[PDB]
This record gives structure tokens, C-alpha cells and sequence, in this order.
């Protein structure tokens, strides 16, 4: 059965919540247990109330997230197909009560400094269910590093981890992320100068420039073992394909024309739109701490032009990692 939020998230937990994030399916808290920094999301299940302008999703609905974290999870743990460039989930609880006062301090605290979106969750009933999923501590995400990255040779360990990590997943669970926005990759100092990564046996490595690199938000995932599809039907949605302003409203509208509207499908070629997605972000929208003044570091943008002008013409993360030159 169900728990209340002092099973996930004790006193001492529950005090050292900051919050770091925010959509329409809920929020997401950063706080820190056994020294460890973790961050969990919150989503209101099963209500009848509107949250942050949208109806609650059921459990069923849920579940998909839930299954695909799982799953990319396990892949830092696998052989044959293994990755840790997606996002450890430690845990997944149920959780019944209304919204913990100490996570309305935090939430509070966010909307003065940095402005929220979302409706305060003070209006939940204690016989509101709740989905809490704790996750790894990944670090922070693309669009808030725009200014922060130190030269472009950065750039392509991130490329590189992120093509070799959808390969893994195309490989291990045909999986397509379908929405892998540069606030769905997060980046993390490292110690490790050679990162590591087996693809159907065979074990590679990738310069880290000492980022790691961690695919989040697995919303509009899809995926499958044993013939059975993971996936988020939007067949029958508007909103998604009208967005723009932005070359990521053009992914959506790509995705739909390559799968037909057909979202059981595996389409390996909409993890190729994302990549280009954000090859396109580094290349454009994104500037760098050191511009590339030398010359071998000229080499390095020059295959990442090259990159951005060819790779649309790969069929699949798999395809650009074995095939592409950036890669040799
Ligand atoms: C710093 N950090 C964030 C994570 C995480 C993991 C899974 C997920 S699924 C959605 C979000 C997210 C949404 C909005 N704004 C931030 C994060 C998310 N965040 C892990 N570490
Ligand atoms: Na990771």
C-alpha cells in the first residue's frame, strides 16, 4: 500500500530540500541523505483537482516513466549493453498525505529568487497519492551552461557520451527519448578521464574533458522487451507539434513525419533529430569560456560542422557512433 512522505523523505531529508525544477507534471527537489546529494520529483496521481493547469495522470499513466527509469537505469549495472550516461533511479515510492509544509518553505524560496510557473501545492488533501522518484544527483543541465562550458573540445565528449548512451539504449531496449531538450542532459565534474561504455560487446572509451554526462526525463520515451512497448501515445495531442521559437518545436513536427503518427513504432531516427538538436545548440546557442583560437582545436569544430551537416543522413545513435568520422 501506499506510505506517507515520511517514509521517502524523513525530517532531516525533508529539511534540506531545495528546489531545482518544475513542470506541469509536478516538482523537483534537490536535498541530501547519507552526504549524498539525490533529487526527487513529485507528481500528484489519481486527483481530480487541475495541477499547474493540466488534470493529474493515473497511475497507469505513470507507470511508463517509471518502467523506462528502471530500465535506463540498469543499464550501468548490464554486459553487453552497458551505459551510465542516463540517470540512476534509487528508488520509486507511492506516497499518500497533503504537500509537506517543508517542501511549500523550498518551493516558497524558488518563486521569490527564481519565479515559478506552477501552482503552489498547498491545496492537496491527505488523501492525495502521490508518485516520488529519487534520483542519482546528475549536476546541472545544458541550457543553464550555455555560458559555463570551457572550450568547444567539451562539446564532443558531450556529443560523444550522449550518441554512445542512445546507442546503448537503441541496442539493449529500442529505445527513443523523443524529448531531449538541453534541459534533459546534465552535466557532472569528474575525476575519470576515460568514461566507459560496451556496445553489443564491445567495450569502448570516450575522453570525459572531466564531464559526465546524464540523459534525464523520460516523459515521451519509448521502449521495449519481449514485444512489449513502453511509450507515451500523443497521436491525439495539439500543443506538442504547434510550439516555436525554437529549433526544438521543429523535432517534434520531424518526429510525427517520420513515424506517421505512429508512436508504438521504433524510429531510432528521432534520437539522430535530437542529437542534431543539440549539435545545433552547441554550435549556434551555445558559447563557450575559450573560443577556438588554436589549431587543432579548429580540427575539433571543423568535424563538429561537419557533424551538424552530415548526421541527419544516419539512420540511428548506433549508426552515427560506428559509422560517423567524429567518432574515429
Ligand atoms: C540535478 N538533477 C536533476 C535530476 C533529475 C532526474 C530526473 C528527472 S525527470 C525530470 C527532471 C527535471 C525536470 C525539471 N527540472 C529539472 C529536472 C529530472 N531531474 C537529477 N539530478
Ligand atoms: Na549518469
Amino acid at each position: 500500500g501506499p506510505v506517507p512522505f515520511s517514509h521517502c523523505l524523513p525530517t532531516e531529508k525533508l529539511q534540506r530540500c531545495e528546489k531545482i525544477g518544475e513542470g506541469v507534471f509536478g516538482e523537483v527537489f534537490q536535498t541530501i541523505a547519507d552526504h549524498t546529494p539525490v533529487a526527487i520529483k513529485i507528481i500528484a496521481i489519481e486527483g481530480p483537482d487541475l495541477v499547474n493547469g493540466s488534470h493529474q495522470k493515473t497511475f497507469e499513466e505513470i507507470l511508463p516513466e517509471i518502467i523506462i527509469s528502471k530500465e535506463l537505469s540498469l543499464l550501468s549495472g548490464e554486459v553487453c549493453n552497458r551505459t551510465e550516461g542516463f540517470i540512476g533511479l534509487n528508488s520509486v515510492h507511492c506516497v499518500q498525505g497533503s504537500y509537506p509544509p517543508l517542501l511549500l518553505k523550498a518551493w516558497d524560496h524558488y518563486n521569490s529568487t527564481k519565479g515559478s510557473a506552477n501552482d503552489r501545492p498547498d491545496f492537496f488533501k491527505d488523501d492525495q497519492l502521490f508518485i516520488v522518484l529519487e534520483f542519482e544527483f546528475g549536476g546541472i543541465d545544458l541550457e543553464q551552461m550555455r555560458t559555463k562550458l570551457s572550450s568547444l573540445a567539451t562539446a564532443k565528449s558531450i556529443l560523444h557520451q550522449l550518441t554512445a548512451s542512445l546507442a546503448v539504449a537503441e541496442a539493449s531496449l529500442r529505445f527513443e527519448h523523443r524529448d531531449l531538450h538541453w534541459g534533459n542532459v546534465l552535466l557532472k565534474k569528474t575525476s575519470l578521464k576515460k568514461l566507459h561504455y560496451t556496445l553489443n560487446g564491445k567495450s569502448s572509451t570516450i575522453p570525459s574533458c572531466g564531464l559526465q554526462v546524464s540523459i534525464i526525463d523520460y516523459t515521451l520515451s519509448r521502449l521495449e522487451r519481449d514485444g512489449i512497448v513502453v511509450f507515451c501515445d500523443v497521436s491525439m495531442d495539439e500543443d506538442l507539434f504547434t510550439g516555436d521559437g525554437d529549433y526544438q518545436f521543429d523535432i517534434y513536427r520531424l518526429m510525427k513525419k517520420e513515424n506517421n503518427n505512429r508512436w508504438g513504432e521504433y524510429h531510432p531516427y528521432s534520437n539522430v533529430l535530437w542529437l542534431h538538436y543539440l549539435t545545433d545548440k552547441m554550435l549556434k546557442q551555445m558559447t563557450f569560456k575559450t573560443k577556438c583560437n588554436t589549431p587543432a582545436m579548429k580540427q575539433i569544430k571543423r568535424k563538429i560542422q561537419e557533424f551538424h551537416r552530415t548526421m541527419l543522413n544516419f539512420s540511428s545513435a548506433t549508426d552515427l557512433l560506428c559509422q560517423h568520422s567524429l567518432f574515429k
